[PDB]
C-alpha cells in the first residue's frame, strides 16, 4: 500500500543515499594517486579531470542511487509495516531522532577509538601467550 | 544527575557490552588456527583450553566491559541530556525499539552485500579506465 512512500520518506531522513560517498572518494583519491604515480605535468590535470569524471559515472552506472534506491525500498518495506516505517519517521523527523543521526557517526568513531586504544594494552601480553603456547607444544 | 542511570540503562538496551564479541572471537579462532599450524595432538587440546582461557582473561583486563563502560556513559551524558536518554531508552524499551534493534545488524549486512555486488560491475571498466590513463600519459 503507501508503505513505499514511507519507505522512501525514511531512506531521505536516514541519509542513505551518502552511504557511497567512501567509494566514489577512494576512486577520485586512486586517480590523483595513479596521476602522481608516474610522470604527473600539472599542465595536464584536465585530462585528469575528465577520467575523475569518466569514473564518477562509470560508478553512478552500478552504485547510483537510483540503483540501490528500489532494493532498500523492497528491504524495509518486507521487514516493517506500513504504521513501523510512519512511526520511524515521526521519530527521526522529531529533533532528538535528527540529534541521534548527526551524533552517531562520530559516537561510533569515539567509541571505536577508545577501545582500540585499550586494545592495544593486550598486545604485548597475547603475543607472549601465543609465544608460550608454541614454546610448551615444542615450536622454534 | 539522574543522567548516568539513564545512560547505563540505554547501554544495556543497545547491547553496548556485546561490541567486543568480534574481537574475543578473533583471538580465540588465532589459537585454535596456531594450535593447527604446528603438530596439533588433539590428547592435548586441555593445554589450548587455558591458553584460550588466559587470552580471554587478558582482553578482559583491556576492554571487559567494567573498562569500556565509564567511558561510554560520560560520552552519552556529555552529549544528551538526562531527558533525551530517558525518551531514546522509551523508544528502545518499545515493541519498534526492540525490532528495529534486531533488524538493523541483518538489514546493514543484506544492504552492503547489495552495493557490493553492483560494485563489481563497475570493477572491468574502471580498470579499463586507468589503463586508458596510463596509456594516454605514455606509461609501459
Ligand atoms: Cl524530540
Ligand atoms: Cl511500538
Amino acid at each position: 500500500g503507501d508503505s513505499a512512500s514511507q519507505a522512501e520518506q525514511f531512506l531521505k531522513l536516514v541519509h542513505a543515499d551518502k552511504l557511497t560517498v567512501p567509494v566514489y572518494a577512494q576512486v577520485q583519491q586512486m586517480l590523483a594517486q595513479r596521476f602522481a604515480q608516474a610522470k604527473a605535468p600539472e599542465s595536464k590535470k584536465a585530462v585528469l579531470e575528465r577520467y575523475q569524471a569518466k569514473a564518477n559515472a562509470e560508478l553512478d552506472r552500478a552504485i547510483g542511487w537510483d540503483k540501490i534506491k528500489p532494493e532498500l525500498i523492497k528491504l524495509y518495506t518486507t521487514n516493517f509495516t506500513e504504521s513501523e516505517l510512519k512511526d520511524l519517521n515521526a521519530f527521526y523527523q522529531s529533533p532528538l531522532g535528527k540529534k541521534v543521526l548527526e551524533k552517531m557517526p562520530r559516537l561510533t568513531a569515539e567509541s571505536a577509538q577508545l577501545t582500540q586504544a585499550k586494545l592495544q594494552g593486550a598486545v604485548e601480553p597475547v603475543n607472549k601467550l601465543m609465544a608460550d603456547m608454541d614454546k610448551e607444544l615444542g615450536v622454534a
